[PDB]
């Protein structure tokens, strides 16, 4: 005989409170950029990236995050 | 026989509260970028990334988090 | 005959009061940045960056960070 | 004989830039306001005023003033 | 013979520069407010103000202020 | 016989710069009021102002300020 209760009780929280939110500046990228090149052998592959590539600006109002995993395991 | 009870209970908080939140700045890559390349060899694979890439400005209101596993395993 | 009770009780706070927060300023890479290259034999794999990369404003109103786990293991 | 020449040359600059401007918050009388009278005897003219009244948020853009006054006066 | 010349010239400069503005908070009167009043005798004229009255919130972007008088007077 | 020349010349400067300006909290009149009266007499002109009045939160960008008076007086 065996027995297994599994009864997990979950009441927490997870708030936040902002009273404004803003005058958010971001400027990747403003200088010059100049790539001169000259007599280059590439003998396989190549990635090049030039510029402003990939810049993130990300305001949540919140933000906030829950994980929570739960396993039972019977062998 | 085997008895388990697994009763865990969370009533637990987290919480932030701001005023006011902001006048943030981010100025990256402002400066003046040159590359300048003669005669190079390159035999095998080139990764190249030129000038502002991948900044982030990341501002949550709250920014809370919250993890919690639970595992029972019963052999 | 085995008994277990697992009844662990989180009545636990992660808090956080701000009155104000902001007038932040982050500027990675103002200064002028020359990469002059002449003669150069690579044989292998190459990863360059040059210039402002991966910087990073955080800025998180609360930035509260809870973890708990909980693990029953039963042989 | 009398001669009199104006001529004043006004070439003059108010300027003003801003990068942004907001979130702006104004909350007057928020609190409760109880006002209790009992056998009062008002011979006179009476102004009362109660509640939130003539409360001003002014957020002008510019906002920018320039006042200039010529008066030549002869006798 | 009277000769008078007026010829001043204005090249001046009133300039501002804000990167960012804002994040304003103005709570007047959020504390409760109870007047009791009773067997009072006005004999003349009474002006009350009870509550939140003529507060201001006043953000101009600039805010630039020039004020210049011209006076030439003859007799 | 009489000359008179009036030639001044401006070419002055009133200039500021700011980053960032802001998260700014004004908080007049927070606490609890309690005006209780009783058995007054009054026989002549009342001004009373009970709560939060006439508070400012002024926040210019710039708020440069030039004043410039000129006065030519001939008798
Ligand atoms: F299905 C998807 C969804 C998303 C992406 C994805 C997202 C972001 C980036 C990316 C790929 N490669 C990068 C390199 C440098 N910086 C940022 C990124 C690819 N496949
Ligand atoms: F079905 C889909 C859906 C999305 C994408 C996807 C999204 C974002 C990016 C991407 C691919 N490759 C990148 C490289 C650099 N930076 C960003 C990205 C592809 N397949
Ligand atoms: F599905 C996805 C989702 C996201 C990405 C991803 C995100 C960010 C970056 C990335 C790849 N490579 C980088 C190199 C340097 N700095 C930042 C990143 C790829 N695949
Ligand atoms: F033609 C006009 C135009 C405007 C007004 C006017 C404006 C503002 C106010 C006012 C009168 N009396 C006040 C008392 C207290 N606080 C503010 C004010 C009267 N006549
Ligand atoms: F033709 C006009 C045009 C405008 C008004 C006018 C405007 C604003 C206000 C006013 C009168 N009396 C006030 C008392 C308190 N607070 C504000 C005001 C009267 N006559
Ligand atoms: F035409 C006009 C225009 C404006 C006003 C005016 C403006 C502001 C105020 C006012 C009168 N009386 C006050 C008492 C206390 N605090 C502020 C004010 C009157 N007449």
């Amino acid at each position: 005989s065996v027995q297994i209760v599994y009864k997990p009780v979950d009441l927490s929280k997870v708030t936040s409170k902002c009273g404004s939110l803003g005058n958010i500046h971001h400027k990747p990228g403003g200088g010059q950029v100049e790539v001169k090149s000259e007599k280059l052998d590439f003998k396989d592959r190549v990635q090049s990236k030039i510029g402003s590539l990939d810049n993130i600006t990300h305001v949540p109002g919140g933000g906030n995050k829950k994980i929570e995993t739960h396993k039972l395991t019977f062998r």
